[PDB]
């Protein structure tokens, strides 16, 4: 009587931010175009992104605006952030882990 998928990935948390002076103030990298997942290229020091926190530079985006980030190209994810509007919600997880793995 057990239940649970296989593969204990990092913390699957969602991100919530709005548009700024020159946009959300965040970029992405990778994609089907390069045969790799979508990560956060960099962050805007003076943008609403770097102020959000939920998302940082060096993470892996598994979801974007609630749209499964699969079989998608860096171009798509780029249009999704502008397709939603001023508010963009993507699922990101920090590679910090659950803590010290020892015992």
């Amino acid at each position: 009587g057990s239940s649970g998928s296989s593969g204990q990935d990092f913390d699957y948390f969602t991100v919530d931010m709005e548009k700024g002076a020159k946009g959300f103030g965040f970029s992405i990298r990778g994609g089907r175009e390069y045969k790799m997942d979508l990560y956060v290229l960099r962050l805007a020091e003076d943008g609403p992104a770097i102020r959000n926190g939920r998302m940082r530079v060096g993470d892996q985006i598994i979801e974007i605006n609630g749209e499964s980030t699969r079989d998608m190209t860096h171009a798509r994810a780029i249009e999704l952030i502008k397709s939603g509007g001023r508010r963009v919600r993507l699922l990101l997880k920090r590679g910090t882990g659950s803590g010290p793995s020892s015992g």
